[PDB]
């Protein structure tokens, strides 16, 4: 969840909504979008994180280093 939307938490380790392995934002070519521009609201994709720099207020997205895996938020505590 956004228990700030830039300001705290604690999922945001690298877990996704439940608890899976994030990724570290490295590539496709493995497995990983090429998310990292400017023009977000912010950019907390520090290496394998979970915040909401694209556009999903319903919980912080993330990644993960696999397809099947792939997505979804971050085990973040409630709000
Ligand atoms: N609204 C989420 C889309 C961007 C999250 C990262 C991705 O989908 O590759």
């Amino acid at each position: 969840c956004k228990t700030g939307n830039g300001k705290n938490y604690r999922g945001t380790m690298s877990k996704t909504k439940n608890g899976i392995t994030c990724q570290k934002w490295s590539s496709t070519s493995p497995h990983r979008p090429r998310f990292s521009p400017a023009t977000h609201p912010s950019e907390g994709l520090e290496e394998n994180y979970c915040r909401n720099p694209d556009n999903d207020p319903q919980g912080p997205w993330c990644y993960t280093t696999d397809p099947e895996k792939r997505y979804d938020y971050c085990d973040i505590l409630e709000c």
